């Protein structure tokens, strides 16, 4: 019976079908948003999710036996598997349902062309780790400082290695960094800009290089 | 009578005179802006609009007879047709009068060099369709996620897949995303930062490669 | 006697000396910022300023005769010339902003200096390959600045009361600065579909902005 | 004794050990961030800091005698030297050195190699920019000067001093709340103020671009 089921999972019919449910549950998950709607046909819908999830589980279960050890070294179906397993994680923390919406990323898994444009991006990740690790330590060394400078008067923003990491990141984005965060800060600590215009130059400079680093390909 | 209009239509003056009329009315419509202007000379103007509106029909009719099928596979001319039809609709939704202003774009269509710099731009879109579509899926899988997260206390921003799409887009543009959206939210949802800091990395990450792609895809 | 003064103007030191005065006027203009400075040394200071402008007119005049028809074919010296002439114009006859643009003669630093003359000149050469684009933008702006004004100028005169205000506001949206909270979401209170206007504009104007650089790393 | 400390300094483990200890106090200082932590094992900590502060003194003294002048031509070792002396300077009587004590966590880049590199790569890009930077600085200067004696009158918070102007300009340069926050206000009082800031913005933005392509060209 082994060679029987082998024909099912990868038929032209199957993949398009899994894809189909994906776009469907994709849609279906997009409708499960409307409140007007659910009072009319809400039940009609909710079933289909488990359906897709079960099929996607069947798909995910089938995809398992035929490949055996082969299924468990691929990002995509494991993705789907999580995406399915997440989506399989029973209907009641509640985000699995939500990450169940990632099962609409199974669209990325079940559909070609998507798989490619995705993998093309990642190939760039390796050349940046040198830079990223720098950033995280860089942010961290600063997450330590901001906290023990500005946590005095500004506990919302720099009270915590957490909040300082947050607020710093926001300044990195240059979002309300001045009017929203620094000009306030400078009211209490007249010399704060010596921390931030540099933080801004530095992190501004670095981020750029990472890109030139990218345009190495 | 066939071969008559073809030399007119394909004449240097034709190209140059159509272009002439455009620049005329482009000015004219920047004038239809002043209220100061219209209660005095509204008459003189509105007419010239119906005037220009008419000639360009001839041109399009002439260019139609002259190219026949050659015209309606011409983006530049196809555009022309549409951007013409809009302005002809009678004088009273009132937005059409306004869309009547789009007619200043045939200036891109009718003038050489313009057809070209634009075509250069559009031609890049094919290398992007893959990404946009991913984004759109990404945004959607996420506007879905955000909406089935934040619409209770924050119906203004995330009440609808729409405002979520919008807000996400707004967050995407990075305009007031933290002080304005994440920090309020965090007044109520302390770990909201785990949703938006990643969406921000990803939606940003993706946008990046896309540009080196352009500079690299050449 | 012509070649006498001619050899002088083009001396290594002359070049070295004009460059010098620029930096002087550069600084002296920088201390007239402090009221402390002036209430002590308003006398001491203001006097020193007429000195340089005349000299810079002199250089400009010398550079004129020594070069004749050639001087007013020199941007830098013309710059200088105006920058000097700008800097030359009297202290009260009209509007009072002229005293200041003399500070552009501190751009004469860019004019008198060789390595600076260059880096500045390096930037400019990029322009020929882009003119194609800016003009499209400029047009693009015009076509949109027009629409917004006769759309949102009824209710939003601060931002869109005038084709001017619209250009401004459109420009602001372009930078994505407070574009949503500050402008689009407001608009949307009265005109609910405005996002259909701006998301594309934001889509398009941003797009155009991108291609223009690849063109640069192409030139 | 000359040769005794030499194998230690350039040994794999010493390198790994200093490197190791770095990760320790780094964690330790990251815990010196938590107010929570300091009252239980702060002793364990504040002490361990002198522990770390003392051990690391050995290393630099070792590396110095071992390298003598070879030490003070190593940017990387010089930093090591500089960033240590700071951590040694006492607890009283402006209090920020204590805070600067946290910079000794950058030695993780120095003692470790591929970090020494990524740093040098970024730095290497900088020289092709001095021509630019200097212009900026001059440009800013010619412009920061102009602004202060204009708007320090009605808007002294932003432009009362050549300094606040520099700050505000860089803020305008970074484009944060530059419009709603600064120019539109200015225009309520100085109707034509808008003529100054769009140019600084084009230019200073312009300059910044070349600097990238200048970089992406280098
Ligand atoms: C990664 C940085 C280390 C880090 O995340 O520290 C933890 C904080 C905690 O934030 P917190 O606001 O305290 O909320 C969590 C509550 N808690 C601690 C009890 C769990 O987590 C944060 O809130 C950090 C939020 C800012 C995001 C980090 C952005 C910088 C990462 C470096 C990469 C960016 C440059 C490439
Ligand atoms: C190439 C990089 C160049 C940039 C690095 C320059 C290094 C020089 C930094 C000197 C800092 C000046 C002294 C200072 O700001 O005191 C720190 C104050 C303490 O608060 P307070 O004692 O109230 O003043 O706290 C503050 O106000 C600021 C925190
Ligand atoms: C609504 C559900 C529609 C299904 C998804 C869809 O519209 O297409 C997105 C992906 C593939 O993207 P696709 O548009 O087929 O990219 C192909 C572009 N080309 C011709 C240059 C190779 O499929
Ligand atoms: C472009 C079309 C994208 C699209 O279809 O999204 C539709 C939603 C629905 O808007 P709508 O139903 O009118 O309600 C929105 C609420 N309002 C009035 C406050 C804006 O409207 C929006 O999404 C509003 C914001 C437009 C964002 C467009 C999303 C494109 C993301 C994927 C491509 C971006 C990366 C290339
Ligand atoms: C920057 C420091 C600053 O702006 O404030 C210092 C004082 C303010 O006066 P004030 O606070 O009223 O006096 C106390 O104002 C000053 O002291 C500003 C002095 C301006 C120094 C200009 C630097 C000269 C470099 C020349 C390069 C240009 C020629 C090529
Ligand atoms: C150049 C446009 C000149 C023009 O006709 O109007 C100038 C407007 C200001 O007019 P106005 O209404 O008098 O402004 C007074 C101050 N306000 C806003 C409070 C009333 O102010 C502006 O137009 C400033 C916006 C200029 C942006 C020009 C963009 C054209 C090219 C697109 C940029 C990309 C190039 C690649
Ligand atoms: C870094 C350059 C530092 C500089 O040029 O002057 C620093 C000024 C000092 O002004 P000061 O009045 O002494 O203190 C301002 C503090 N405030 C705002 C609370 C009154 O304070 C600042 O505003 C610092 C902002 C300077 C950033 C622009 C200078 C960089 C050159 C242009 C960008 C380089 C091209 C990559
Ligand atoms: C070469 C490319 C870069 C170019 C950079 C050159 C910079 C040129 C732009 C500067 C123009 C902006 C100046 C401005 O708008 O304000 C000046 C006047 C103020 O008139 P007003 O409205 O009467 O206010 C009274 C002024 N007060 C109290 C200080 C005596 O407002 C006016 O009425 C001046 C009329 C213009
Ligand atoms: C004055 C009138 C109430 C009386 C209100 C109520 C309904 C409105 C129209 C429609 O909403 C759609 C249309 C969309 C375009 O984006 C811009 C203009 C449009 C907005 C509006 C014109 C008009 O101003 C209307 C505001």
């Amino acid at each position: 019976m082994y060679l029987r089921i082998t024909n099912i999972v990868e038929s032209s019919f199957f993949t398009k079908f899994i894809i189909y449910l994906i776009v469907l549950n994709g849609i279906t998950m997009g409708l499960e948003t409307s409140k007007t709607f659910m009072q009319s046909f809400g039940v009609y819908t909710t079933l289909f999710n488990q359906i897709v999830i079960t099929i996607f589980t069947i798909e995910i279960i089938l995809r398992i036996y035929v490949h055996r050890i082969s299924f468990f070294k691929d990002p995509w179906s494991l993705f789907d598997f999580f995406v399915v397993a997440i989506s399989l994680v029973p209907t009641s923390f509640e985000i699995l349902r939500v990450l169940g919406v990632l099962r609409l990323f199974r669209l990325v898994t079940a559909v070609p062309q998507m798989r490619k444009i995705v993998s093309a991006l990642i190939s760039v990740i390796p050349g940046m780790l040198s830079v990223i690790a720098l950033m995280t330590l860089f942010f961290y060394i600063f997450a330590i400082m901001a906290t023990q400078l500005f946590g005095e008067r500004f506990p919302e923003w720099f009270g915590t290695l957490g909040e300082s990491f947050y607020t710093l990141f926001q300044v990195m984005t240059l979002e309300s960094w001045s009017m929203g965060i620094v000009r306030p800060l400078m009211e209490v600590y007249p010399y704060a800009w010596v921390f931030f215009i540099p933080f801004i130059f530095v992190v501004t400079f670095v981020m750029i290089n990472l890109v030139v680093a990218i345009c190495v390909d």
